């Protein structure tokens, strides 16, 4: 037999199984009392496509745990994940003391992670479309923390349709999906990681108190940012009290300025790469940092494996 | 907050909803809230 249970959405259940012995640890997704026949074999055609896939960063199936197998009274099958430990990404982002930010790095880890997931799947043309905490799983790693993609697959894959549109949990996210509109381009991944993003650096987005259709005037009457009454502020252009690289606001106020955007967010200096490109050569570059003493504290500069001592004296 | 119509006008509209408010137990609405409203007055 088995173990236990996760979280819930989609078409039902996460469920943390065991062959309990040795310490098998898979997820099953199973499904959800009927649905249209388009709308159950859509089901299955997630099953094929998070099986149909690999990319560390983001879980792939385990097939079906041979020993119980159906206990699943449906006549459809069942989904077994790579279940992975203790990281839903939220878990971390209430903390505790990430309240201010999560200035880690764990940022650019996170910051990249990510950006190579997504990656896979503009690769194989299946827009994730949303984007959560409650998909991500900072798990250990055999090095720096791995962190990984589980759960969702509410995913727009072109040529065979959506699935779902299910809605489900907490929408507090998404990219201006007052409800449908066509423009489900590629460019609502970009917004939603871009907050998550934002949230993970500092603890908001263009803002989360008020809420979904509080919002709508959230997009400004737009790249700029906002507005109290005590106070209270709901904001993209200064990135806030948190505890970054001081250069890396270098990144923020700049990058997500432009991957929290809407229709066709991109960066009009050029045609680069949206996540990418850009991203990457912001995540990469090799910093040294030099403290002073003459109390001028730090200073930090930008360097090429191809310079040494006297070009920084 | 603020603007120059605070033309006569503005009691008929706080008085308008309060009678509303009377028949029924709304007005134009409030759940949600004050600047949560301004699209209140619609697109």
């Amino acid at each position: 037999e088995m173990k236990e249970r996760l979280g819930t959405g989609g078409f039902g259940y996460v469920l943390r199984w065991i062959h309990q012995d040795t310490g098998e640890q898979v997820a099953i997704k199973q499904c959800r009392q009927e649905l249209s026949p388009k709308n159950r074999e859509r089901w299955c055609l997630e099953i094929q496509i998070m099986k149909k896939l690999n990319h560390p960063n983001v879980v792939s199936a385990r097939e079906v745990p041979d020993g119980l197998q159906k206990l699943a009274p449906n006549d459809l099958p069942l989904l077994a994940m790579e279940y992975c430990e203790g990281g839903d990404l939220r878990k971390y982002l209430n903390q505790f003391e990430n309240c201010c930010g999560l200035k880690e790095g764990p940022i650019r880890t996170l910051l990249s992670d990510i950006s190579s997931a997504l990656r896979y799947l503009h690769e194989n043309r299946i827009i994730h479309r949303d984007l959560k905490p409650e998909n991500i799983v900072l798990q250990p790693g055999p090095q720096r923390l791995i962190h990984k993609i589980i759960d969702l697959g509410y995913a727009k894959e072109l040529d065979q349709g959506e699935l779902c549109t299910e809605f489900v949990g907490t929408l507090q996210y998404l990219a201006p999906e007052l409800l449908e509109q066509k423009k489900y381009t590629v460019t609502v991944d970009y917004w939603s990681f871009g907050t998550l993003a934002f949230e993970c650096i500092t603890g908001f987005r263009p803002f989360l108190p008020n809420w979904q259709p509080v919002q709508w005037h959230g997009k400004v009457r737009i790249v700029v940012y906002d507005d109290l009454t005590g106070a209270v502020k709901f904001s993209s252009v200064l990135p806030t009290p948190n505890h970054l690289s001081g250069i890396l606001a270098g990144k923020l106020e700049r990058w997500l300025q432009c991957m929290l955007m809407w229709h066709q967010r991109t960066d009009p200096q050029n045609p680069n790469v949206g996540c990418f490109q850009a991203l990457d050569s912001i995540l990469s570059l090799k910093l040294l940092s030099v403290m002073n003493m003459v109390s001028g504290r730090v200073h930090t500069y930008p360097v090429t494996e191809n310079e040494n001592l006297q070009n920084l004296k």
